[PDB]
This record gives C-alpha cells, structure tokens and sequence, in this order.
C-alpha cells in the first residue's frame, strides 16, 4: 500500500502506509522526507480535513490516493 502526498510546492513524497496508519503517523513520516514539522502540517483527502488521530481506513483512502498538504 502507498500513498502520495503533495507539498504545498507540488513536490510529490510517495509513502508506504498500511490502512490502519493514523494520520499522525502519516505526518512523522512527512517529517522524515521533508522536515516538514508536523504542527505546520494540514492534510487533505477529497476535500477533507484529516485529523491526526483518524486511519486512513477510517477516511477510504486506499492504495494510490492523494493527499494534499495546505494552509
Ligand atoms: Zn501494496
Ligand atoms: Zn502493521
Ligand atoms: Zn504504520
Ligand atoms: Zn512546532
Ligand atoms: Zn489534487
């Protein structure tokens, strides 16, 4: 399973996720790749605010979607 997430550039960080991963866990994994401090970090999923604490079963987001990083 993985994920692309888009930085507020349009960089592209593709991610390995299992369905159960939180979006907290997304965010450290942000982290890693960009040194994007996961305070400064807001992720959306078709137009969907995603809090930390939720999976990304818990917001159908499967093998291959996108999440956006925003203000
Ligand atoms: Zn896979
Ligand atoms: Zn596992
Ligand atoms: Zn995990
Ligand atoms: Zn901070
Ligand atoms: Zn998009």
């Amino acid at each position: 399973m993985q994920i692309f997430v888009k930085t507020l550039t349009g960089k592209t960080i593709t991610l390995v996720v299992e369905p159960s991963d939180t979006i907290e866990n997304v965010k450290a994994k942000i982290q890693d790749k960009e040194g994007i401090p996961p305070d400064q970090q807001r992720l959306i999923f078709a137009g969907k605010q995603l809090e930390d604490g939720r999976t990304l079963s818990d917001y159908n987001i499967q093998k291959e979607s996108t999440l956006h990083l925003v203000l």
